[PDB]
C-alpha cells in the first residue's frame, strides 16, 4: 500500500552524464555510444545570447574548443554538428554504459523522471509532468542545463526531455533529444512567457483511482453523469476536456476498482463544485494532476526494470 | 528555481540489489562486499510468522537453502548468520559495484531515499521521512521487503532503513542495517500499534523558508513570539516541540531570507490557528513536514 510521486531508477542514465565546456560556459551532456548531446547554447557567450547566430557561431568553433569530461576522463571531440537546438559532439570513445534507448517526443500531460545534474554529476531525481502549456515545474539551479528527462519502457530508456532554460515564471523549458523545443520557446534572451495553463483531467481521475485502491473512499458518491455534462463543469474550473480516448485509458483502473469512469467523473465534479471538505487524499489537500493512468498502474502493480 | 521532493540518484544502490530466496519465500537483499543483508523472516513460512523462533528456524537451514541471484547470476552462499532482525548471507564473491558506504541509524524527522525493489530489481525511487512514531509513509507492495532507504554524501552511501513490514494502517516499519527495528515493532504476526504521529515542526519551518526563497510571502507577518510561547501553540496541534537545536539548525536559512526563525515561528503559529485562507504554499494546501533544513539547502 501507499502512493508517492515515484521516479524511475536513474542508474542507467547516471552512467550517460558528462560535463561539456566551451570557453567559459559549462553544462551537462548525454553520452550515448560515441556521441555527446547537449544544449547548443553552450557555444554562446552571455553577449551571444542576446541575438545568437548559432549557425555562424558553430562554424567559428572547432573540436578543440569543446572539452567533454566523463568523470575524471577527458573525451576527445572529433566532430561537432547541430540538430535544431541540440549540439552533437562526436567523440573518440563509445560509452560502454550506453543503455538500450530511444528518443521520443512526449505529449502534454505525460510524465517523466528528471535526473538533475551539475558539472556532469547527478544530484537528484524527481517526476515531472509536461504541462498543457509545454512547461514543466522542475527544480533546477545554475548549471543544470543538459539534464535529461526519461521513461523506462519495459527494457528501453526513452529520453524525452533536455533542459534548456528557466522562464521568468520560474517554470522550466526545454527540448526533446532531436533539439525541438516543447512549446513556443527559443534559446535566445528575448521575451518569453508561458501560456495559460490548465489541469490534466485524466491524470486527476487516475489519481482518484489510486486513492480508492489505497482505501480512500469518502469522495465516492452514488451519482453518475455524462461525458458532456462532466466537461461543462471541467471547463468552468480550467480543466482540460476529457475525451473518449481518456476514458478508454482509464479502463484498467476502472476495472480494478469496479468504479465506472463516469461515476468517478461524478465524484470529481462534486469535488470541484463543493471542495474537499477539509480532508486529504493521498496526503494532499488539492487535486493532483501529475500522475498518469500508467503511473498509477506501475506503482500499484510493482513494475520492474 | 523551483522546489520539489527530490530523491538521491539511485545508481549506487541499484548495483547492490539482489534477490534472496528461501523455500517459497523470495525478497530483496543488499550485497555489499561479500555479504548479502536481508530481512531474517525470509527463512519463515507464512505460518511460522504467527510465532517464530528465528534461532531455531535458522538451525534448520543450510547454506544451500539460500538461493541468491544477482540478476540471473547465482551467488554461492558460504555462510549465514543473524544480527537482530537481519540475516547476513556470506557469499563467495565480493560485489565489484560496492560503493563507499556506512550503516547509520537516523532520528525521527530525518529524510532518506527509498529504492523500491521486487525480485531483486529496482522499480522506483522516492523520498521518505522517518515519522516521529518511527513509521514511514512509503509505497511498498508484496515482495518489497529488503528494499533499503539511504542518503548519499560525497559518493558515500549511508544506508539507514531496510523494509520489513506494512502495518494494518497502511504505514511501514523496518530496521536499520544492523537489524534493529525503528519503533516498537517486531517481525511476528501480533498486535503492534504505532504511536500517535505528530508533525515535524522543524521541517515545516524549513519548508516555509523554501517557499519564501521561491517567492511565496503571503503568510509572513510582523508578529513576534517566544520559543516557549510558540511551543505552547504547536503542542495543541500535535506538532513536535521546537528546541534551540532546531533554531540553530535553521540558522543558514534564516540568514539567507533575513527572516528570524522565531518570526517564521510567528507565521507558523498563525497558520495553525486560522488556516491557509483557501491559499497555497509551494503548490500545497497543507503544511509539508518531510523536508529537512538540509534538504532545503541542498536543493536551493
Ligand atoms: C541552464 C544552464 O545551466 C545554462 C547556463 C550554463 C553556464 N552557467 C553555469 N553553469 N552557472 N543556461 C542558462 O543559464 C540559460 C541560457 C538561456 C538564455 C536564454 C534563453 C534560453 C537559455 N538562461 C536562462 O535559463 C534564463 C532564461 C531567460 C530567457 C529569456 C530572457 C531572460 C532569461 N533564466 C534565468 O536565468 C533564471 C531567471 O529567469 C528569469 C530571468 C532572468
Ligand atoms: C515485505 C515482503 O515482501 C514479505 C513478503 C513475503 C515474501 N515475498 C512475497 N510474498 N512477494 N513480507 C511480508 O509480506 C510481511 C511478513 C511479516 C509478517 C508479520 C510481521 C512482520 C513481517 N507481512 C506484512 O507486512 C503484513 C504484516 C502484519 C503484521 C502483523 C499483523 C498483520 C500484518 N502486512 C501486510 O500484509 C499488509 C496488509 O495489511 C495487513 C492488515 C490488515
Amino acid at each position: 500500500s501507499g502512493f508517492r510521486k515515484m521516479a524511475f531508477p536513474s542508474g542507467k542514465v547516471e552512467g550517460c552524464m558528462v560535463q561539456v565546456t566551451c570557453g567559459t560556459t559549462t553544462l551537462n551532456g548525454l553520452w550515448l555510444d560515441d556521441v555527446v548531446y547537449c544544449p547548443r547554447h553552450v557555444i554562446c557567450t552571455s553577449e551571444d545570447m542576446l541575438n545568437p547566430n548559432y549557425e555562424d557561431l558553430l562554424i567559428r568553433k572547432s573540436n578543440h574548443n569543446f572539452l567533454v569530461q566523463a568523470g575524471n576522463v577527458q573525451l576527445r571531440v572529433i566532430g561537432h554538428s547541430m540538430q535544431n537546438c541540440v549540439l552533437k559532439l562526436k567523440v573518440d570513445t563509445a560509452n560502454p554504459k550506453t543503455p538500450k534507448y530511444k528518443f521520443v517526443r512526449i505529449q502534454p500531460g505525460q510524465t517523466f523522471s528528471v535526473l538533475a545534474c551539475y558539472n556532469g554529476s547527478p544530484s537528484g531525481v524527481y517526476q515531472c509532468a509536461m504541462r498543457p502549456n509545454f512547461t514543466i515545474k522542475g527544480s533546477f539551479l545554475n548549471g543544470s542545463c543538459g539534464s535529461v528527462g526519461f521513461n523506462i519502457d519495459y527494457d528501453c530508456v526513452s529520453f524525452c526531455y533536455m533542459h534548456h532554460m528557466e522562464l521568468p515564471t520560474g517554470v522550466h523549458a526545454g527540448t526533446d533529444l532531436e533539439g525541438n523545443f516543447y512549446g513556443p520557446f527559443v534559446d535566445r534572451q528575448t521575451a518569453q512567457a508561458a501560456g495559460t495553463d490548465t489541469t490534466i483531467t485524466v491524470n486527476v481521475l487516475a489519481w482518484l483511482y489510486a486513492a480508492v485502491i489505497n482505501g480512500d473512499r469518502w469522495f465516492l458518491n452514488r451519482f453518475t453523469t455524462t461525458l458532456n455534462d462532466f466537461n461543462l463543469v471541467a471547463m468552468k474550473y480550467n480543466y482540460e476536456p476529457l475525451t473518449q480516448d481518456h476514458v478508454d485509458i482509464l479502463g484498467p483502473l476502472s476495472a480494478q476498482t469496479g468504479i465506472a469512469v463516469l461515476d468517478m467523473c461524478a465524484s470529481l465534479k462534486e469535488l470541484l463544485q463543493n471542495g474537499m471538505n477539509g480532508r486529504t487524499i493521498l496526503g494532499s489537500a488539492l487535486l493532483e494532476d501529475e500522475f498518469t493512468p500508467f503511473d498509477v498502474v506501475r506503482q500499484c502493480s510493482g513494475v520492474t526494470f
